[PDB]
């Protein structure tokens, strides 16, 4: 009885931290692009029961309906952390089980990903880091365990909230959990996986 939960920018707002190396256009392009592979591969997953996405955005709320998700409305320019806790707050007092928070921009998420993650015991916080390992792509748990934390030192954050509260802790690290693309090294690196794809898979 896991619900997702995919908290969304509006995508004229989105990814600033390309703004450098993106048009405006190429970053709504990539945001709507990594966003539907999220929210596609998390309704595919025998594994979600549910699929939540927060936004401000009737555009990028029209996207997610399309791809499948159900719609929670959130202020714009709050953060990843509130965004995710209103989302746990409603589902909290409508009776939810278990929730996992992934944020719209892993290029690679597979459904391998989600079932290991999702093999985190009820009575644990799940939570798998990024590639520098300070930063949090993904934490399930039970409604109201832990206050969230992402963005910044988030992996600190959560591992010392779940070690305040005695909670046990499955860390999930894996190449298609890890790459988030937030900044120019990290688009460069999925660039980078996807010529090796490429070449391994075809030719
Ligand atoms: N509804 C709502 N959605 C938002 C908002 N702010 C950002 N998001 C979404 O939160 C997700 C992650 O934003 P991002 O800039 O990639 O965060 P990042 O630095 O990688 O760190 C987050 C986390 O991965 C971590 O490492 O702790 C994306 O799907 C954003 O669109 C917002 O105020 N409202
Ligand atoms: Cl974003
Ligand atoms: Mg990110
Ligand atoms: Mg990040």
């Amino acid at each position: 009885g896991i619900w997702a939960v995919v908290p969304l920018k509006a995508p004229e707002c989105a990814k600033t931290r390309l703004a450098g190396v993106l048009s405006h256009a190429a970053r709504q392009a990539l945001f709507f692009s990594m966003a539907s592979h999220v929210i596609g591969t998390l309704r595919a997953s025998p594994r979600i029961a549910s699929l939540l996405v927060v936004t401000p955005s009737e555009s990028t709320a029209e996207m997610a309906r399309a791809a499948g998700a159900e719609i929670l409305w959130g202020p714009p320019d709050e953060g990843m952390a509130n965004a995710c806790s209103r989302a746990m707050a409603h589902i909290a007092a409508a009776g939810g089980e278990r929730v996992m928070f992934v944020p719209g921009d892993l290029p690679l998420l597979d459904e391998a990903a989600i079932d290991m993650l999702s093999r985190a015991p009820v009575d644990a916080i799940g939570m798998a880091p990024n590639r520098d390992g300070h930063g949090t792509n993904g934490l399930i748990c039970r409604p109201g365990a832990i206050p969230l934390f992402f963005s910044g030192p988030s992996f600190s954050a959560h591992q010392n909230a779940a070690r305040r509260a005695g909670i046990d802790v499955w860390v999930v690290r894996s190449r298609e959990w890890a790459l988030d693309v937030d900044l120019p090294a990290d688009l460069e690196e999925f660039e980078s996986s996807v010529r090796d794809a490429k070449r391994r898979v075809l030719c």
